[PDB]
Order: C-alpha cells, then sequence, then structure tokens
C-alpha cells in the first residue's frame, strides 16, 4: 500500500481531542517508510492543516466533506463550492425544520441558534476559532444574515433529531439538484455540491499520485466514510464505530480511546515484514 | 468609449467618504448608455464590492492595486499573492525600518503598530471591519505572528515619511525580484507580485470585454494612477491631485468633494452629443 487516508475526529484523535504519542510514533514510521499519509475529513480546512501540521505531513488533506482540498489555503487543489443564491434558498428551506444549520466556509463558520435534541451535536468536539483566521458566529436568522452578506458555502452541516432526517434529505435533494445530501451519522447530514465527497475527494488525490483506490488504506468511523472504506484496497473500521459499519469493514481495529491507528498500522507492518 | 474605470477614494468618493447623488445619476447614466463600469483601487475586495453594491455596477472590480479582480469573492476572475514565505521574509526587512506595515488579504487585513509621522495616513479614510467577513488587527509583532500564522498576502501596504521611501523601495526591490513595489504617494508604497498593478489589472480586464486601452476612460488621482491615465484612450486626472498628475492626464476635471466624476461624465457625453 502507497497511501494512507484517515478520519481526524474518531480515528487519529482521542474522545478528548489529543493525539496519543503512539500515533504520533506510527505516522512517523508509516512516512518514513514512503506510505503517503492524508487527512479525510469533514473539519474545515484550518482545523485539518493545524492537525496536519502537528503531524508534520506536508501533504494534500481532504477537507470540508471532500470539498476542499489543499495543503496550504490560499491556493487549492480542488475546491467546489454550492453558491450563493442556492445557500440562501437552502437555508431557507431548512430554516423551516427543526435543525441547527451550519455554513461551513473554509474562512469562517455561521450557524443559526435552534436547539435540536441531538446527543452527537452534545458530544461532538468543539475546536477554537480564531478571531482573524476563522471567525465562527451563530445569528437567530441566518437567512436574514445571508440577505446583505452572501455566502458561498462549500458544506452546509444539519444537526436533527433521527426522526426528520429522511425528510430533509428528500425534501432537499428534490428542491436541489445542484447538491448532495450525506448522511453522516443519525443526527447530521451534509449537504454538498454534487459530487463531491470523502471517497471522490480521496480518488481524486489518490490519481494525483499516480496511485488507485487499490494502493489505499482507508480508516473511518461513521456512515459517510462506508464508501472509502468498501473502494479502498484495505478498508479499516475503527473500534468505536456502529456494529454495522464494523461488519462492512474489512478489518476492525481498536477504538480511538485505545491507539486503533497504531494498532492497525503495527500489524500492516508485521504483514510487510512477514511477506 | 466603452469602458469607464474609477479610483473609489479621491474619486467617487467624497473626501468625508460619502458618494454624492450626483455621482450616482451620473454612474446610472452611463450604464443606461451601455457603457461598462468599473472600479480601480487599492482598497481590499470587501470595501469595493459593497461600494459596487450601492452604485448597483455587477462588473469585475480591479481591487488592492489590480492583485484581485473579481465580481464575488470566492471566485476570482484573476489573482495573484506574494508566497507566504516571502511575505514572512519582506516582512523582516520592513521591521527594520520606521515603518507601518499593513497585509491587505482579501479576507482580513493584519498591521503592526509603529507610529509614523505622516499625515497621509491620518488623512487616510478608515472603512469598517466585519467580525466574521473581515477581521481587522494589529500586533506589536507582525513576523511573530507569521511564524505560525502563515499569510499569504495580494498587496502589503507600507507607511512612512517621504524620506525612507526610496531606501526601502530599493532594498525591496533588490531583496526581492519576486515583487514589484509601486509608488503610491509620498508616504505610501505597495508591495505586490510582479506584474501586478491597475493599469495591468484594467487592461485584462478590457481584453476580456474584446476592448483596447483605446476604449477606456480612467479617472485617477494618485501616483499609482499615473500609468493607467497615460494608458487608457482618455486619462482623466481629479482636481485634488498634486499639480504633476494635473500637467499628465489629457483632462483635468473638479475635485472629488466638487463632484468631479460627475462633472467630467456630464462634458463626455456632451462632446458625444456634439459628435
Ligand atoms: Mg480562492
Amino acid at each position: 500500500k502507497q497511501l494512507l487516508a484517515l478520519n481526524i475526529d474518531g480515528a487519529l484523535l482521542r474522545s478528548n481531542g489529543k493525539i496519543h504519542q503512539a500515533t504520533k510514533d506510527a505516522i512517523e514510521y508509516v512516512k518514513k517508510k514512503g506510505i503517503y499519509v492524508t487527512l479525510v475529513t469533514n473539519r474545515h480546512f484550518r482545523s485539518a492543516q493545524k492537525i496536519a501540521k502537528s503531524l508534520k505531513l506536508d501533504a494534500k488533506l481532504i477537507t470540508h466533506s471532500g470539498a476542499y482540498i489543499a495543503e496550504k489555503i490560499d491556493a487549492p487543489f480542488f475546491e467546489k463550492r454550492i453558491s450563493d443564491d442556492h445557500t440562501f434558498n437552502i437555508v431557507q428551506v431548512l430554516e423551516s425544520y427543526q435543525c441547527n444549520i451550519r455554513l461551513l466556509h473554509e474562512k469562517y463558520s455561521i450557524g443559526n441558534k435552534k436547539k435540536v435534541n441531538s446527543n452527537l451535536l452534545g458530544k461532538a468536539l468543539i475546536h477554537p476559532s480564531d478571531p482573524i483566521f476563522y471567525p465562527v458566529q451563530f445569528v437567530e436568522s441566518l437567512s436574514d444574515l445571508l440577505m446583505d452578506e452572501p455566502v458561498s458555502a462549500p458544506v452546509i452541516e444539519v444537526y436533527t433529531e433521527h426522526d426528520i432526517q429522511h425528510d430533509i434529505t428528500e425534501t432537499i435533494t428534490k428542491a436541489f439538484p445542484a447538491v448532495d445530501v450525506i448522511r453522516v451519522n443519525d443526527e447530521k447530514l451534509n449537504i454538498v455540491p454534487k459530487g463531491v465527497s470523502k471517497e471522490a475527494g480521496l480518488a481524486l488525490v489518490a490519481s494525483e499520485l499516480g496511485l488507485s483506490m487499490d494502493d489505499v488504506v482507508a480508516i473511518g468511523h461513521q456512515y459517510d466514510d462506508l464508501p472509502m472504506i468498501e473502494l479502498a484496497g484495505l478498508g479499516v473500521a475503527m473500534g468505536n464505530a456502529v456494529p454495522e459499519i464494523k461488519r462492512k469493514a474489512d478489518w476492525v481495529t481498536r477504538s480511538n480511546d485505545e491507539q486503533g491507528v497504531a494498532y492497525m498500522m503495527k500489524e500492516y507492518f508485521r504483514m510487510q515484514q512477514r511477506k
């Protein structure tokens, strides 16, 4: 294998947001062996890049659910975003539902203030804004703000109770042919430009490197990771993934709180040594 | 003539920052006659675009001294910026001089806190930051900040007393072949990527429209406007420009506090009617 692609949340990071020393040591070793290491994430580019900096990756990172692929923010390798007018229209529709909305731009994030009965929203790791490089604000009315401040969003994140996800998904897919809806988990959807995804972004990076998906190890933990797990040469589910995802993977490793990334890569190399 | 290009500061705007009703009326008339109206400015893109919105321009605007040409911020027609490493190195050199430095990014601006004996700095119109869309911050040490927060700047603005401009200009030009130094006035320099300028940006826009510089009316007021004044089919100096600029123009109009833009365009049309 020639390319290792890792989720950040639920894989690289422990549930307290720390990167374990064993994980750092495993990634350093992987790189020393000539394997290209990148991140494949729903996180905004800036958060992903600071993590990459900690791991000394110097790689094209696949961020904003595949909509933004870059090594340095001002000069992306691949970018796609929802038009400002479509973003406004989508926000108006979502405002009629009980859902928390976040426009996840690479330069800032803006969300509404609607409270939802969602525990995964409560569990999700919060990471810093920066008042210059990444302001994060909430407003009571997103669509009112967008009237005078249009936003062209690479990703719109939608948190809800599970009961209405199918309806929101149907309503958006039908009304907006320019976007796709990606189910992340029971309480979170990403709305992205049509054709954008983690697996599509990963394919673009592998192709750029002269590799195929056959040459890729992909490590994921949620529903939106399933396609890259199925399509990669070796698709790995973290121990903290739900049972369905674990059944669908080629390989199940330990959890993100038990250094499952390091554990899996140690075995990958033992396998190499045996062969 | 087919294309009207206007400065914002010192031309479109009165010295109190207001756009006079006569100016609005003149621009509406120009557009109704089929003439393409755009802005050519040292201002950051966002400030230029809000002004364009007020004038209902819907045009490609030439901003950041020609480094950023766009109708909508996320999707530029033309962009060039100084690399992050060159930006850092340039800032380090400038820090050894008595000068106020501002990194004029399209998403934010960051400057140092050095005080200079400069009245044109005192006179220059301040326009709003926005905590989401355009944060503006000052730090004691720009180069220290850039160590952990690299910036790839379309323009670096440098304010000084007049006595050291030549030395700074020489030092930068010699040390950084990837950039050009543009003298704006006796107390302000812009450092831009090589080949970037107001006149170059204007040429790119005219070419995109199937026009030549011959078809352009350009209205400017400072040293950095001289090339487009000389190169445009009709180059106009505002009344508030210094005498040298007024001598070099084809036509001198009234000042920005006496509606010189409106006054000049009224004559342009009287000329048309006579012909
Ligand atoms: Mg861009």
